[PDB]
């Protein structure tokens, strides 16, 4: 079977099983609570096929992340949208963060990251030696104690919450290792199935690899958790036809050069091979 | 059909596909990673039935918890031993709390869920009106907006890790409500399938009871995620013969009195009926 059978049986699911319930815009979805699944990361990589997920935008995004960035202009620089409206002048002022300037996302997940219980104060400030970095912390224990059932990096802080654009749709991520490998859990409170969720297992699954390069070990799994797991009712279309459409066999994810440290990391570096899916889809 | 054979297909599932994987004490265990069952609440309460469950023991843990203490003397005085040990003078110095006085557990479960981010200093220090109310927080929400998808208490705090006796296992766990009623996932980083699991699933779905009680909601269901799944290397062969066992229908929890803030709850407040469990 393959992998992409999984989110494919959740989203036929949702719709078979799920409740209505409603969103905090009022648009409505269809959700059920508590999800699993289990990619392979063992000699593929799981881009979705059944539609094109937007690869260069998870890359970009990612290393943004590791970068330790607030600011939604310097991914927005890069070709790369999708944080941006969250960082409007509009928006930002929707939630009273008027002397916010634009673009500041406030303490998200690059900031959560790397200077975990830092206080934060704009985009812009120097938080060089300051706070927790977990990024670092993971990798170090993966390193030093494979054994270790304490290798989490948690970007839910409650303390920093009501300094947040958007609270963290992925509260925590946890890593393990076993004859060699490296694997990945994450725990995502709230799951968009029609658009955020296939990006979402793209973005930890590259994250893996990341690391498990680094550590020098092997992908292993990325076991995807879900809280939330909702479809919104306009999705409900395109998604049925979606679901018709045969999953091709997964691409495969080639690190070109060998780096040293998660930071050195370059978007020249990786290169998708094979990624053949069917049409895109607008939602 | 019966929840309890969940708890067993993972065991055997272990067992059956797990690998070998050191302990942080060298005892070695079999272990899965990643795992989740759904163990329904509605008009029953999954209390494992293959083999008995310290009962007292989590509802004493629970209201110590929501009490906000850090002293394993208090849950310890109520005839609940299982914080002791991580409480005595020879383990605290093992980590190098050697000020830290006897009982001393840290920021543990009680303090982060009452006052995250807090300022730690000693058990007996007076941390009234600071950090963040996690606990509260959860249940106005759950009063006032419903459809939340944000309803999170999250015990994992890595600022204070250096702080505590013992990271917690349950990093974090999240609230969620439909057709009136309340459900509860729970993120266990690290479980024992032959000791604390069973434990820990009667505690979380415990409080889910007492959440949706103070709500006024029913009870949904009780999500168990893991991370690290696993079964000690010699908790294998009393492993083999609870597997053996028919699970027998689970009992039902009575909240005794109508009890209006999470605070107000106490022992006498709950009944177990009907709990007949197999022997040793
Ligand atoms: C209700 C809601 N659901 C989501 O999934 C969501 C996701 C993000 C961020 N995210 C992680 C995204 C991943 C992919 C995206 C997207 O817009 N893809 C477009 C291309 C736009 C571009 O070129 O930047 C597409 O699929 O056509 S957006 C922000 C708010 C949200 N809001
Ligand atoms: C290796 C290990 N595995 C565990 O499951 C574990 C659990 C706790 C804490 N936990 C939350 C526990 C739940 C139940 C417990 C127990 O000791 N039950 C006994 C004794 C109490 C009694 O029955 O009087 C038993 O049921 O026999 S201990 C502490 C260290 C651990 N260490
Ligand atoms: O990477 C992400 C970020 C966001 N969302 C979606 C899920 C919900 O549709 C919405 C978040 O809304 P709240 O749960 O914060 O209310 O964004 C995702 O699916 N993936
Ligand atoms: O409620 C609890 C508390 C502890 N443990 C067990 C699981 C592990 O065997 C051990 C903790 O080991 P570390 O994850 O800290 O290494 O305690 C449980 O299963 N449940």
């Amino acid at each position: 079977q393959h992998g992409e059978l999984q989110y494919l049986r959740q989203v036929e699911h949702i719709m078979r099983c799920g409740f209505k319930k409603e969103d905090r815009t009022g648009t409505g979805t269809l959700s059920v609570f508590g999800m699993q699944a289990r990619y392979s990361l063992r000699d593929e990589f799981p881009l979705l096929t059944t539609k094109r997920v937007f690869w260069k935008g998870v890359l970009e995004e990612l290393l943004w992340f590791i970068k330790g960035s607030t600011n939604a202009k310097e991914l927005s620089s890069k070709g790369v949208r999708i944080w941006d409206a969250n960082g409007s002048r509009d928006f930002l002022d929707s939630l009273g963060f008027s002397a916010r300037q634009e673009g500041d996302l406030g303490p998200v997940y690059g900031f959560q990251w790397r200077h975990f219980g830092a206080d934060y104060k704009d985009m812009d400030s120097d938080y060089s030696g300051q706070g927790v970095d977990q990024l670092q912390k993971v990798i170090d224990t993966i390193k030093t104690n494979p054994d270790d059932r304490r290798i989490i990096m948690c970007a839910w802080n409650p303390k920093d919450l009501p300094l947040m654009a958007l609270p963290p749709c992925h509260a925590l991520c946890q890593f393990y290792v076993v004859n060699g490998e490296l694997s990945c859990q994450l725990y995502q409170r709230s799951g968009d199935m029609g658009l955020g969720v296939p990006f979402n297992i793209a973005s930890y699954a590259l994250l893996t690899y990341m690391i498990a390069h680094i550590t020098g070990l092997q992908p292993g799994d990325f076991v995807h958790t879900l809280g939330d797991a909702h479809i919104y009712l306009n999705h409900i279309e395109p998604l049925k036809i979606q679901l018709q459409r045969e999953p091709r066999p997964f691409p495969k994810l080639r690190i070109l050069r060998k780096v040293e440290t998660i930071d050195d990391f370059k978007v020249e570096d990786f290169q998708i091979e094979g990624y053949n899916p069917h049409p895109t889809i607008k939602m």
